[PDB]
DNA sequence: TTTTTTGGGTGGGTGGGTGGGTTTTTT
């Protein structure tokens, strides 16, 4: 709404120059995604906008990076033809990639390094340009490395990522050795514009200030905050969001219908994208987990269950006001094991999980909230924070201090920091990100 | 009460000419295999009769291609000496191939292109005639490309076939670049001669007319049709046939005997001929999996069981009305349940009553046509549900073969 | 510990096949 003076000056810095790699970053709520809209309508069809999560893709009026490139939901081994499959000779995506001019990538901080490198390789190989990063496509990335770090399941996946790239962050990709990333910073908060004192407290919390932390507990710790009408609960873990959605569900007058999931092979309960014994009444707030094969709904689309029958569920979407019918999807559990004949790690399906792609959305994980502006939010701390950027994203969703509430006081012992982000954030004050070597692997 | 005149015309054409390769083709039930019996008598039993499936081999009074050349049950790579191995210096098979004059091959539509090519090569190498197709053996092929297509397993021998032949059908074999195939056509149906209206419906279904499909749906749909005694259920998929074989057994009064086998060395659970364990009850239609050295039973005759105690298998056949005893060899008794069967196992048979349980639907070219053409009268055919036009499967290769053979010749360039 | 995405037929053909894979034979 309205480009600010620092927004419009980034707009011209990024549009009227031939340099093909730009990053627009800044604290939460500075208007990065709103500047994306202004860029969306200049390039306006010459640009493909994408984001790593469904929620962030809907906020940016685009698609998930996986959905567009048709990437699988597993480790994308470096330029591996098993994972980065090239599109068909007469495919819609081939023309899409071949005529593409600009690619806008929002919430780039949550983009794991293998995902970014897969995009590079996908664009290079299909566009006939092995010598130019992203095949010659002007890439305009927007995000914040102080917000949620990428999801790296410990074990073989994390070891492959460390050995191949040194770390998981998008800025640790090797493509940045081939092209310098011009950095443009937005400072003035537009989400909390009319509450400057709250915005300043969030700035100090971004710099790990301990006295800002103790002030925050003094002002925003109210355990009853989850009960206030129309406020969303955020939570670090999925199972903590279920236990809290539980009570607002059994406070609705509708008849219960339980959708039961079928699991085959080895698929642990800890890996469930939603609950195997999932109950819903009508009028319940829900979020969708998978994109519609025919594009009537998407991953991260919010809505209200509208009528529910044995295996066919229909929900009124909040995005567009249309009633969509949700038939159950299948999830696969993937395990990576070293193959000694071909001398590489290979992914293996070991179990499956089919269930309706929905979970109640009175309480959500912080990951599904990143990108949104919320009216009010209550953060249920649960068993604690585990991800770099988790606390910050939760606290930055609202416009006003009064709109924020906490489950319990947070201590300085649970602040998390990543040395790689500190190296990145320090270097890009100079204005660009150009790497000479790769990152070391430990 | 003998051969039809067009059966005689085809007989005289393949026997009174100098041409080395012939194809007798026509719609289902036209008497192709009946003509084959005449060819066998004409060549005084010195011809060799092969067929791609055990059902077709038993129907043709011959044996499977694989059994004769001792090919393995995998892809047969082009002229590959580790897939196509010739017999030893004094093998009965070597003497058989060296003295062979005529090879009759029934249900050629189901012969996959690598099978035909392996036959060509096996006969060339063994007979030491490398520049003559089939080693100079006169080949008489009989079959129908609008019946079941050859099976391309869901490994990807499919692309090796695409890379090496461009398709699985027998007429895509490279031997047709060296020899022309003389095509003789039969038109009038003998299996449905008593029901000309039904024969004319099948003719119309053969060419895909949808007004005929609606008439078939309104006439032959009877879900209760598989519960009549004596009728055989055909299914598209193997486990669908086993799933309906078990209820007919479980509902049957009289209580079972369980047969399980012996293991030795290395054997995966479906490397065995029949399934791990087998429960049977006296008075049950089931059919055999292999022949025996003397000659009393044959792989593909079905009936009921008269007595049953653990290792003598007293069961009464239909082929003769005669008697058999089955005892296993390496290791289980080669008998499987036969209330429901795949349509692949039924191609070539003339059946008294047939019910097509469609299950999840048809998936192969010619699958529906075979199931409908087994019986003599329309009243002998029942369907579990009506057929939709979007279930008709057509391979374009078959249309170019069917079109180019209208001048009597098939060859490749 | 959080994200991304779909594979079988006891999920079921009024959900549809340009959402996409699989069935069948041969010792
Ligand atoms: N220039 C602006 N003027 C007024 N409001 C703005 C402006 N830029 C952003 N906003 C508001 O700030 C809120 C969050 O901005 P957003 O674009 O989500 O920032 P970011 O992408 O940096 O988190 C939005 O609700 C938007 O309306
Ligand atoms: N000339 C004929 N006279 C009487 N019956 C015949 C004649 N030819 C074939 N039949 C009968 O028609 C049925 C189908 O014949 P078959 O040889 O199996 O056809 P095809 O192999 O072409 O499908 C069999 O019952 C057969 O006995
Ligand atoms: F930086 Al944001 F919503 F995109 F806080
Ligand atoms: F062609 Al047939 F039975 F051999 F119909
Ligand atoms: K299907
Ligand atoms: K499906
Ligand atoms: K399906
Ligand atoms: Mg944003
Ligand atoms: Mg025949």
């Amino acid at each position: 709404e309205g480009l600010s003076s620092e927004q419009q000056r980034a707009f011209l810095a990024v549009t009227q120059t031939p340099h093909p790699a730009h990053l627009i970053t800044g604290p939460a709520g500075t208007g990065k995604t709103t500047l994306l809209y202004a860029l969306q309508k200049f390039y306006k069809g010459r640009a493909v906008t994408l984001a790593p999560t469904g929620t962030a893709a809907l906020q940016a009026r685009g698609q998930t990076v996986h959905s567009f490139f048709r990437f699988p939901a597993r480790l994308l081994r470096y330029r591996h033809p098993e994972d980065i499959r090239p599109p068909g000779p007469h495919s819609p995506l081939r023309k899409a990639i071949e005529q593409m001019e600009v690619l806008i990538l929002d919430e780039v901080g949550m983009v794991r390094v293998d995902l970014l490198e897969a995009m590079d390789w996908a664009l290079r190989k299909t566009r006939k340009r092995l010598e130019e990063p992203f095949g010659g496509v002007k890439v305009l990335l927007l995000g914040d490395t102080r917000q949620l770090e990428p999801v790296v399941p410990g074990g073989e996946e994390a070891l492959y990522i460390a050995r191949t790239w040194g770390g998981p962050f998008f800025f640790q990709a090797h493509v940045w050795e081939e092209v310098a990333l011009r950095v443009h910073r937005l400072w003035e908060s537009q989400r909390q514009r009319e509450d400057p004192l709250f915005a300043e407290l969030l700035k100090r919390l971004r710099q790990g200030d301990p006295q800002a932390l103790e002030t925050l507990n003094r002002a925003a710790v109210r355990p009853d905050g989850g009960e206030e009408p129309g406020t969303l609960i955020l939570t670090p873990r999925r199972k903590e969001a279920d236990a809290l959605n539980l009570k607002r569900l059994e406070a609705l007058p509708g008849k219960p219908l339980e959708y039961q999931a079928q699991v085959k092979g080895e698929f642990a309960e800890t890996d469930f994208p939603t609950e195997a014994a999932l109950t819903l009444k009508k009028g319940a707030q829900v979020i969708l987990l998978r994109n519609d094969p025919l594009g009537e709904y998407f991953n991260g689309d919010l809505g209200w269950v509208e009528d529910l029958e044995a295996e066919a569920l229909a929900v009124r979407l909040k995005r567009n006001g249309r009633r969509v019918v949700i038939r159950p999807f299948v999830w696969e559990k993937i395990v990576y094991t070293y193959d000694s004949e071909r001398e590489e790690i290979k992914p293996q399906v070991v179990g499956t999980f089919r269930q309706v792609p929905v979970r109640l959305a009175w309480a959500l994980t912080v990951h599904k909230a990143q990108g949104l502006t919320l009216d009010k939010v209550h953060l249920e701390l649960g068993r604690g924070l585990f991800a770099h950027g988790q606390l910050y994203v939760a606290l930055t969703r609202v416009r006003r201090l009064q709109d924020l509430s906490l489950s319990r006081p947070i201590a300085p012992t649970e602040l998390l920091w990543r040395p790689e982000v500190e190296v990145f954030e320090t270097r890009i004050q100079e204005g660009i990100w150009q790497k000479s070597h790769g990152w070391p692997s430990l």
